[PDB]
């Protein structure tokens, strides 16, 4: 396989180790967002002619899917070779002219990276088949019957039959928690933990910021055991943060663990170190919560979970977006026991009918502009990194029948002209058509028709993260909750200290309050801390009523919210 | 008919400042006991396409010209939807100021559903297309072929009658068909609005028009917010000292009027339409 | 123990039509899926009682027999083509007696229908897999082919290739390999237990006992498997086919057998049976290589594809009728039918970029022919003249379109187009809940193609697709009648004529995109006098010398030729 001075590094950008921590995500798939070489498909250097695009909407790092040589069985996600980027989106050589254009504007970019398995045409497992004594024989977990680690379910429960498939080539059955084509790497194999930590250097030695380990609690398999989150698992994912801080100074590790977040709280390793794991996991159940206290307008589903959530280490930082699926499993993350919404959610009539489906912010609240304002104004200003999903700052829809997973996967609408603006080629090459419907149509939604008026939800977005981006609070400050004497309102506030002196929007305090019920709703909140400060509304820099020590009226419209930035009085 | 109302109100939500509307209604003489105002929401007068203006009473008369949205429509009938972009929180506003003002308000037909126009059939016939009903052909107007109609149905993907009919917007009731019914349904339970006297209640902020309407049996509150983003405003409702504010659109009990100046906080082009409760 | 199943007594029998033993050979069938073309209940899936409410179009229409894949009881993870039981429809589409309510509703206006009926294999979900595999010492122990290793019957080929990594799959409850041809969730029957020739004839008998008209039993070259061969066609297969047929003539008269095999010409005309008999297998088969010879043939503006299949189909049996319809891939396989030696066309596909592009995937007849209104005349003008019972497939007739990106095989399932209404008229439910969405693209979208938009004006692709099954069934040449190619100097002109002993016709074809002369040699029918039957004109009478006919770019003529008085 090739090497990484054979290619050229893009520029590295100055050594920070908290961008992650105040950065704004934005997922954008290679094959989706544009196309400029008329095959219909989106490719690298498409996406590398829009990053102007990207950087005027305001995001700080693009999240990109799987884009190495796949037969793309599993949607990519079954990679064929680690050193090579799939043809059709170009050569490695055009993903670091993405790399260098996307620095340039300091522009950060991030990859998912499956480290449990690889596809069954992978070269290592095609030699372990053929070569069972070779130097690849152990790279997979081989077995003459299927017995062992029968406590492990199957994940894809209704596909598989076994996790456990039987080669005809070294007639042996070889283990896969996957699909029966995606075999799981053998970790005990020593050589085989230094080949993916060899893999995370090439792309890292290239220039890129960082990876999203997916499938990660699959790695390590022992008997007796659900073979999930063990700990020699964990222990790997050790050695690859220390060959990050070690090598790589400043670069970022998320963790894919599609769990309860008492649970993936162990990915970012040792508390007494600060962390020694991932610097980043997914809370994955806020997106479900937030969308049943909407459902019931009440607060309390979003209050449970962010009390029940436990604290994090020093360098770590919570990923969030607005999803209710991950889109390895297309599962829905609960927990039977620590989950009290368990029962609730198949009950309701809207959340039982997405079930497995991957949908868009904008078909989730049935195009409600007012739901996707609230929706994207608590994912702005929750605690935890954002990661906002491409086509949702227009409000773009999605195709459910063309997949499960590929219902969010159509092309970027840029314009009402053929193809969205997406590919010059015809309608029939495309490699998903765009959306057609009267409502979330390329003819009344596309980027083109909201850049002019700055009431369009575009400019909506792109403005809100411009206020997010004048305020440290939001990003890394503390989280505390005012509760209300109201149910339906959720009104809480984060705080920064004023390190070694100042007054600015740096050091501030911020207060948002938000409204669950789509009528509207009075809230009196107790802001007596903060006597004799000045609320200011962001969006309008204007000035309310100072804060005294009888509680504070705030009215809000049906699913509105507020943005206060709390200022000090005038010495 | 009191024609200049809706260039005001279009003008006052334009600047962001409650005075052209208070101005009008400030200099409109008393009328006998009878009669009644009629109040529409559009700048022409039908008949002759033209916008009243009086060069000397109106002090907005040099105004409007040099303004960029009232100069395009110059002498065009057109719908509420189009004179306001298509911005559904402006469209409430203006038909939430139309229901609550004095006098007897004039719907047009097709503007419930937020049905546009098509500006080159005619001046005055822009607005006088086919009735929307279902996306079915002919927007379910007639049977006869296409060509036959009298006018065309909008086809722009705005407007157009496959995402702009009845049929679509019957079922949820977050569509502008229902809200606006359910609109007319609180105007007709108090009378307070209809032929209710009225005070317009001022308050520090210039972009919030705010005022009462009164019946000797209903105070009803009206607080509407001009400008795009939120504001807030500090009432003086002395007067009903110990009264309830009561939400009329979802029956929600405020807290109760005091001495101190009472704060409400709206959203970009917001409203609130209180009822004034007796304590117990 | 054992598999319950219900008794065909406790349902009622749909109205019988009279006795005929030919009609297939005159019908002209109309492949309609139920999923896709009423729904009734607003559920967003089409059912068979919505089928029932527009009986009334396809009777319009004039097709004579209604064919629907499979509708029973599946999990659907192969389309419906994996049955999980056979004796019960899909919740979906209805009851057994709402199949019973479309049977007689539809025998009532003389249209009769039959189904694709999948013999080699059930679903893993079907009770008697589940009672083999957890009960091996129980009745259905050898309902499968069972194994203890992956070694047996090793000629035979992985149908799906790229999905299938093996012919047998490990089942973890019986501990054993399974054998399966198709999909690993679609265990093969065993056809050597007697008692699972007894089940199937039983299943055969319960539809024909409700009044079913026929079967097409798909994928039937597999049932057998016998080492050392490919387990294709081998003779006990035949053997087996050859009791259906006499269950069907001795017990029910006038039913249809037809045969789903995908192969070569020379190899199908097996599957009628001994000729000597005159037929004792099936009454049909597929000639599956004549779509993709006429594509040719009309790429090439040359005759001679489409000339060679026909002289090289061998002779088929009395009773025997081809099968013949305008797609290039097989339903189930998705594959098109080619032979490396007897196809001499065997390279040429794969080098012609249009056919390069589709391989694999069904697509309808007018995004085959580019939406070519005067194409889609010609090649439907082909399919009604040439020999052998065609089939129509549904939505063709008013020139829909597909959604290739939906999937290889539903591209071609969309929901019907009736109306520019919501939904195309199909459903009443929300957008979200249809089962797939409709055509909305410009060009075959269903705001400007559907049923209600063509009733009007005669000059439409549905009227004029109506009308030319209309003269159709009005000459019995057609259907039943010889065909006797007569040549021509002009390469591009394709020129025969059909004749029973009481018409003669005449058909020229003009595979040219050019206007092409043809002079034909009509001799034989000197002083006859040629009418031709679109618009009951006569043309000048037959003489000694050449017959000079001129045609436009993709035109046709059909001639009917009429004795001298
Ligand atoms: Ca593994
Ligand atoms: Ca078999």
């Amino acid at each position: 396989h090739p090497n990484a001075e054979d290619f050229g590094h893009a520029r590295t950008l100055p050594t920070d180790t908290n961008w992650f921590k105040h950065a704004v995500f934005y997922e954008v798939l290679v094959r989706a967002f544009y196309d400029s070489n008329a095959d219909g498909i989106g490719d690298l250097r498409g996406l590398t002619e829009k990053l102007d695009y990207i950087k005027w909407l305001g995001v700080d790092c693009l999240w990109l899917p799987p884009f190495y040589d796949s037969p793309l069985r599993d949607g990519g996600y079954d990679i064929r070779d680690f050193y090579k980027v799939l043809p059709e989106f170009g050569t490695v050589d055009d993903f670091v002219t993405l790399l260098d254009a996307a620095h340039r504007r300091g522009i950060r970019i991030i990859t998912d990276l499956v480290m449990n398995h690889t596809s069954d045409q992978h070269e290592w497992f095609q030699e372990s088949r053929h070569n069972p004594d070779g130097p690849y024989g152990d790279f997979y977990v081989w077995s003459d019957t299927s017995d062992r680690y029968p406590d492990a379910r199957i994940i894809f429960v209704d596909t598989e039959e076994s996790n456990w498939t039987f080669d005809p080539v070294r007639r042996q059955f070889y283990w896969h928690r996957f699909f029966s084509h995606q075999p799981d790497l053998n970790y005990d194999n020593p050589a085989v933990q230094e080949a993916m930590l060899d893999v995370l250097r090439f792309w890292l030695d290239l220039g890129i910021d960082g990876f999203r380990l997916d499938a990660v609690p699959y790695l390590f398999e022992r008997e007796g055991t659900n073979c999930e989150n063990l700990p020699e698992t964990h222990a790997f994912l050790k050695r690859c943060r220390k060959a990050i801080d070690d090598e790589y100074p400043g670069r970022v590790l998320l963790a894919e663990a599609n769990q309860w977040p008492a649970d993936v709280v162990a990915y970012f390793g040792d508390p007494d170190t600060g962390g020694d794991e991932c610097h980043m996991a997914f809370h994955f159940p806020l997106m479900p919560r937030i969308f049943m206290a909407v459902r019931r307008e009440s607060r309390f589903p979003i209050s449970e979970i962010l009390a029940q959530t436990p604290p994090i280490p020093d360098t770590a930082q919570w990923g969030i977006f607005l999803r209710n699926h991950d889109e390895l499993t297309l599962e829905m993350v609960t927990d039977e026991e620590r989950d009290y919404m368990y029962a609730e959610y198949a009950k309701d009539p809207r959340m039982k009918a997405n079930v497995g489906i991957r949908r868009r912010l904008a078909p989730l609240l049935e195009n409600d502009r007012n739901q996707i304002e609230l929706f994207t104004a608590l994912l702005l200003s929750l605690p935890g990194s954002p990661v906002l999903y491409y086509g949702d700052e227009i409000g773009m829809g999605d195709i459910i029948w063309l997949g499960d997973r590929d219902s969010v996967r159509t092309p970027m609408q840029w314009t009402p002209d053929r193809n969205a603006g997406f590919s010059k080629a015809t309608p029939g090459r495309l490699y998903l058509p765009p959306n057609q419907d009267a409502v979330y149509g390329y003819h009344s939604v596309n980027v083109e028709a909201q850049l002019d008026s700055s009431s369009s939800l575009l400019n909506w977005t792109r403005n809100m993260l411009a206020v997010r981006s004048r305020h440290d609070a939001f990003a890394v400050g503390t989280f505390r909750e005012l509760g209300g004497s109201n149910p339906s309102v959720l009104a809480y506030i984060r705080e920064v200290t004023r390190q070694q002196g100042d007054g600015g929007a740096k050091t501030d305090a911020v207060l948002c309050v938000n409204n669950l019920s789509r009528f509207p709703q009075p809230i009196e909140l107790n802001l007596q801390q903060w006597a004799g400060y000045i609320p200011v509304e962001m969006t309008g820099y204007v000035e309310f009523p100072s804060i005294g020590q009888l509680p504070y009226l705030l009215t809000l419209p049906g699913h509105g919210f507020y943005w206060f930035q709390l200022r000090e009085p005038d010495p």
